């Protein structure tokens, strides 16, 4: 498959790595926009150079609790990390934004995707991406990440996770953006407990009826932490199990923090899904 944006094109052949880069206010320092702006683009190279194809530039932060973050907050930190790295760098940029005017301006500075985890449900979000007309995640959320509130209770929790992606596409094919350009993504740790997350994860293969794209975020969450017992610096062994799981299954884009042992991981999965009679283990 591939993907076409800013006159390039993505090949999703093979797994892509795709780097964090949180940019919030707690993190592009004091105020309103430091000389933080080199370290982020420093952050992208390393990054770049560890192997990521694309890197998710981000102004808000999405565990329990978090502060809301205001559109010139975003604007400022946001935008001038996106803009320095399409100058710098040939790689693709997913915005991870949920308001109009960020999506519109990441569009003119150069960005190729952009991730809402918000799923465009914001007022004015949807057109905005549509204008914009550029790639799209969708992902599964249920109930707002940023509470301290415990987890639902599916049903089911794929065949929810599964109706969801039914309703979203519809929902985007109306806005006038092509069921080509989705990515779906099931939301690994939103509205999810330990047991959601790990059947979503086991059952992962079974989302490629839809023919689309699959973008996977599980790096350092508490999936792994819970289950573990570790605490957030101690998760990488048990970030890339979450990974080669993930990829053996087919999933285009897998978003990690340790992008150079992540590489490393999905090197071995190519590999090894290259000798594999139907490429992909179900
Ligand atoms: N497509 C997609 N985007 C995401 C996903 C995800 O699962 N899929 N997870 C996130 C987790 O956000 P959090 O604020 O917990 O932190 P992180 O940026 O350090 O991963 C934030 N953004």
């Amino acid at each position: 498959m591939k993907l076409f944006a800013q006159g390039t094109s993505l090949d999703l052949s093979h797994p892509h790595v795709m780097g964090i880069l949180n940019v919030t206010p707690d993190s592009f320092s004091d105020g309103g926009t430091h000389n933080s702006l080199i370290d982020a683009v420093k952050h992208a190279n390393l990054m770049i150079n560890a192997g990521a194809t694309i890197i998710d530039v981000g102004g808000e932060s999405t565990r329990p609790g978090a502060a809301e973050v205001s559109v010139e907050e975003e604007l400022q930190r946001v935008i001038p990390v996106v803009e320095a790295i399409a100058q710098r760098f040939e790689v693709w940029i997913s915005v991870d934004t949920s308001k109009p005017e960020v999506i519109r301006e990441s569009a003119k500075v150069g960005a190729h995707i952009i991730n809402d985890i918000r799923s465009l449900s914001e007022p004015g979000a949807l057109e905005a991406a549509a204008e914009t007309g550029l790639p799209v995640c969708l992902m599964h959320m249920q109930g707002n990440p940023k509470t301290m509130q415990e987890a639902p209770k599916y049903d089911d929790v794929f065949a929810e996770v599964n109706r969801y992606f039914i309703e979203q596409i519809a929902r985007c094919e109306q806005a006038g953006i092509a069921k080509e350009k989705l990515l779906l993504d099931p939301g690994f740790g939103f509205g999810k407990n330990l047991s959601h997350n790990y059947s979503l994860l086991a059952r992962l293969a079974e989302f490629h009826h839809f023919n689309l794209p699959l973008l996977v975020g599980m790096s350092r969450k508490s999936m792994i932490g819970q289950l573990l017992n570790v605490g957030p610096s101690e998760r990488l062994s048990g970030s890339l199990a979450c990974a080669v799981i993930a990829a053996m299954q087919g999933a285009h884009i897998i978003r990690v923090h340790d992008v150079k042992e992540t590489v490393e991981a999905m090197r071995v999965v190519e590999a090894t899904l290259s000798a594999k009679e139907n490429k992909r283990y179900e």
